[PDB]
């Protein structure tokens, strides 16, 4: 049995991982759920705790322990470990009967526990996109480290792409290694998107959205986040960087498409010029389990893919002008330095006023923006510790600078 | 280098095998044209002898092979082994100084050099499907006793099949083998067609289609066999059972789907319901050279898939009733034993006659269903050379018999 931790386990992948587990455990033992960290949501955790009934509980916010003990005591038969904070995450981090974690946390935060996860040599199931944008070079360095670590993409189309590669190829490499797409002669990425709510607006109907509109995602039931990030397209202009940095592919060589049914999740052109694609209806359930089995499948009772009732699949380019995000994370990642962080942090203080109807649709990547235009390259640091201060204090900074420039105008 | 003879060289197949291997080697020197065998074409053979000078060419038919000679003559520094019909066949299938065979010479006929192959231990590039389809199980033995050589799909969807899979797995086994699908944990194929040009007619229509009409194919330029084939939607039913034999799938989980533009060639849904396709433009040389370059890929300079441009994909069910062919292949291949030797002789003959303005659509799969209800099962020999015996007995036997038939109707 695969022993596994949940970390955000509460959340949209948290608990779709927590759903394809219970039925991939109908039979045999396959997994076995060993623990579940979140930050607040109490009652919801233990309605899990009572279901799976984990070795180890953990709960950021200290605030709630002693509402977590007292649901916790009901249960019958049952002794978990209950554990705080960063200590309780650390602790879980490097238990032996720990093999693999599901990341599920979401923005920078996500980043702690990723860095934890690889310094125990675990499996990282890894959602949070926010930790590689704006720490891909550090967590390139950790893997260097701890080699028994790796990262597997959770992310629907860093899975797709992971899929469409060849096993014997991608088991002679580990994402975020130099090469990784020489090796698995990997010549472009396409990366698919639904496009988001405000794929068919005018630059006019544009300028009015609302946090409202922007959560209704015709395609994707998620976090508020990354929902906020679909509709302006920051988060495909997260995943360039995050394609850029798992599997080393140059910035020309990575193509946004939008394909509004959201069946093919993206397409890999390897050196003479084939082109293979992964495609399923849009459902986490693949891509969690994927990271979990890989490199092996194992069966389940999903739904099977229909395409002759899907019957339609299209695809257009995707207008820069409409969703600037985008092109400002192309200008990011290429600059490289320290950019991605800054693009990373402005971001989830802009995502945050414009869920908050502080700041309208396209103040967003004017924020961001001069963010950037305001950052000056730093000398990367050579060793791990000081390198990940660094990368704290410049995204500190950048949240601190968006929230100022925000402060300004509004 | 890679040594490579081309079998059939100047059909359909053979040149599009010479014009990829020709625009690769100018990119990096990777093959070697070893050896031109052709049936009658004695012109084409000496033009494309000239451009490659191969160390053997062969001519099939003994009445032309002293004007070949002759011709080969006016070629400059260049003294090649000239070989004639069977003999020389088999002469160079042993030869120590070949890697790789493509076999894309039409029909039943393809049979002997495929078998050759094999005996003689090489990679067998094989677009060739009828030598599947009516040996299958022969072939499959022939691979168990000769465990060095390997048939690598050419035909497109197979080759299609053949990209979205792990080498790690494939490697574990080999196409022809039983269990490939459950090592490489396949649920189900996608084998999509472009539907041929009647795809749009009525019943009424149907009935008076002329092989002028069937010879219009819409996407792929071919030989005049299998794009008959391809108009009748036989074609697909003979890749029903190709994909069967290949790779050890259930007829039950093998879906023909119509996809108009030919962009996904097929899709492979694994255990876990993860379907993963290969797509490209219509081009034969991208199957063709997979075969020549697996378990890698090399560059080429073809031209890259643009997804926008094609904008949008198309999926739908063809119709039994209109393609007959289709449900006929399915009986076929259900019943097992020699029927698919029988389905494939039948429609050899019935073929023909469409082509040459005999018959009419229907009495194509009016022909091959009545010659299959004549058929009873018979014992399978359990050493290669009786069974070869029975199936070459049995293909000819139902060629007699369409004959026949066509003759009493006629
Ligand atoms: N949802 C999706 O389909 C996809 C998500 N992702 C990525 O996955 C990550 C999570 O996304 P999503 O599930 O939508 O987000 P959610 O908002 O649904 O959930 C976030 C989860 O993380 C927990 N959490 C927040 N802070 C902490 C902390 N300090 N310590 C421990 N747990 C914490 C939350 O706990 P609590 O309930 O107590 O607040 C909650 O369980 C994001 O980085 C996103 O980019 C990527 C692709 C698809
Ligand atoms: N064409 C295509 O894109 C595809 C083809 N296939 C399969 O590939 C095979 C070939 O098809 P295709 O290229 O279209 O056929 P063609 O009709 O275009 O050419 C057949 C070739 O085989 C040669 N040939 C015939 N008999 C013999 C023999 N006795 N000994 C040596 N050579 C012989 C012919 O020589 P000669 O010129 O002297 O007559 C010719 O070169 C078929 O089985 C077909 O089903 C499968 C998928 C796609
Ligand atoms: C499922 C997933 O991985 N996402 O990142 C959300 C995709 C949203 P869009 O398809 O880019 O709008
Ligand atoms: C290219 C190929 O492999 N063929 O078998 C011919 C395709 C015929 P259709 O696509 O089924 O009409
Ligand atoms: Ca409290
Ligand atoms: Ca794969
Ligand atoms: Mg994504
Ligand atoms: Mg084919």
């Amino acid at each position: 049995p695969i022993n596994v931790a949940i970390f955000g386990s509460t959340g949209s992948i948290g608990t779709n991982a927590l759903n394809i587990i219970r039925e991939c455990n109908k039979i045999e033992n396959v997994f076995n759920v060993k623990a579940l960290y979140v930050n607040k949501s109490v009652n919801e955790l233990y309605e899990q705790a009572r279901e799976f009934l984990p070795e180890y509980l953990c709960i950021h916010d200290k605030s709630v322990y002693e509402e977590l003990k007292e649901l916790v005591k009901n249960i019958k038969d049952y002794k978990p470990i209950i554990l705080c904070g960063d200590e309780g995450m650390k602790e879980i981090c490097s238990s032996n009967s720990i093999d693999k974690i599901v990341i599920g946390i979401d923005s920078f935060q996500g980043l702690y526990s990723t860095m934890y996860a690889i310094m125990n040599n675990k499996i990282v199931a890894l959602a949070n996109k926010e930790s590689i944008v704006s720490a891909g070079f550090f967590l390139k360095k950790l893997l260097n480290i701890h080699k028994n670590a790796k990262i597997i993409p959770v992310d629907s189309e860093h899975s797709a792409i992971f899929q469409c590669l060849d096993n014997n190829k991608v088991l002679k490499t580990k994402c975020l290694q130099d090469n990784f797409s020489k090796i698995n002669n990997i010549n472009k990425i396409f990366l698919c998107s639904s496009g988001g709510p405000f794929q068919n607006l005018t630059m006019d109907e544009l300028k009015n959205v609302t946090s409202e509109n922007a959560l209704k995602h015709p395609k994707w039931k998620m976090g508020k986040k990354i929902t906020i990030d679909s509709a302006t397209m920051m988060n495909k202009g997260l995943e360039v960087i995050e394609t850029h940095f798992l599997f080393d592919v140059d910035y020309n060589d990575i193509e946004v498409i939008v394909h509004k049914e959201c069946i093919i999740h993206s397409c890999v052109e390897f050196i003479d010029k084939s082109v293979i694609s992964q495609m399923y209806y849009p459902d986490m359930q693949i891509p969690i389990l994927y990271s979990l089995t890989w490199p092996d499948r194992i069966k389940t009772n999903l739904k099977p893919l229909d395409l002759a009732q899907v019957s339609t699949l299209t695809f257009h380019k995707p207008s820069l002008e409409h969703f600037p995000c985008i092109k400002l994370a192309y200008q990011a990642g290429i600059k490289g330095n320290f950019y991605p962080t800054v693009l990373n942090a402005s971001n989830e203080i802009a995502n945050n006023l414009f869920l908050n109807n502080k700041i309208k649709y396209f103040d967003i990547s004017s924020i961001i923006s001069q963010v950037l235009e305001s950052f000056n390259s730093q000398k990367v640091s050579e060793n791990s510790e000081d390198l990940m201060k660094q990368i704290l204090q410049i995204h500190s900074w950048a949240k601190d600078k968006a929230t100022d420039i925000y402060n300004k105008h509004n």
